[PDB]
């Protein structure tokens, strides 16, 4: 494995999102995994609807929460492998609430087939991040609430409570790091992201790892 990584550079990043007052973690970081799957498919870097999962998706609870391996069910079973762009199916549920889902009007701007489950474990994990790009996590957040900048290496590790994208790593660092986008804005840790300590299972990182397949 690399001694470092970051996707960000590779282009493989839309910039970070605002989820608001929805507990729809679990969609953005489907859609941030998917939007990464695309680019490094070689395609024009693309913003993919996170609405399109919370209004629609009849196997989670929209603002309720969901886990990322049903959203990815959900868009191969549920919507032939289809993924509307942001643009055409813009996010609206900011301040709570779920607007029905509508079918029409939006532009495809990705498509998946299948997903899949990686290991608990974290150079395994640093391994496939590495080869193929961002990969949809989840964490305990509990200590995101309190972060305000630099490598958290005491996080509370007890509870997942939160879907969020892992896109870099670096392990020539004292400690080494793994780099995290949320979606909580850019108002939030360092411009939206937070690093946290690499080789402890930190939040918990390594237990529910997954990534959607493109092609
Ligand atoms: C289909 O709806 C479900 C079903 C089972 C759930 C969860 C949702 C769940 O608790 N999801 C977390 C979540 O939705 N977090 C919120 C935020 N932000 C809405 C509160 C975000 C989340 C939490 C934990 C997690 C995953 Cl994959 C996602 O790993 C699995 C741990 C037990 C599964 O908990």
């Amino acid at each position: 494995a690399p001694a470092a990584v970051d996707w960000r550079e590779k282009g493989a990043v839309t910039p970070v999102k605002d989820q608001g007052q929805c507990g729809s973690c679990w969609a953005f970081s489907t859609i941030g995994n998917i939007e990464g799957q695309w680019q490094v498919a070689g395609n024009p870097l693309v913003s993919l609807s996170e609405q399109m999962l919370v209004s629609c998706d009849t196997i989670d609870f929209g603002c309720g929460g969901g886990l990322m391996d049903n959203a990815f069910n959900w868009i191969v079973n549920s919507n032939g492998g289809n993924v509307f762009t942001e643009a055409s199916y813009p996010y609206v549920s900011g301040n709570g609430e779920q607007p029905q889902c509508q079918m029409n009007g939006h532009e495809i701007g990705a498509a998946i087939t299948d997903h899949v489950d990686l290991p608990q474990d974290e150079d395994a994990i640093a391994a496939y991040l590495a080869e193929n790009g961002p990969l949809a996590i989840a964490v305990d957040a509990t200590s995101f609430m309190d972060y305000n900048g630099g490598i958290l290496t005491s996080c509370t590790s007890e509870q997942l409570d939160h879907g969020v994208l892992l896109v870099g790593y670096n392990d020539a660092s004292n400690p080494p790091y793994w780099i995290i986008k949320n979606s909580w804005s850019n108002m939030w840790g360092e411009d939206g992201y937070i690093r946290i300590e690499k080789g402890t299972n930190q939040c918990l990182m390594n237990q529910a790892v997954s990534s959607a397949v493109v092609g």
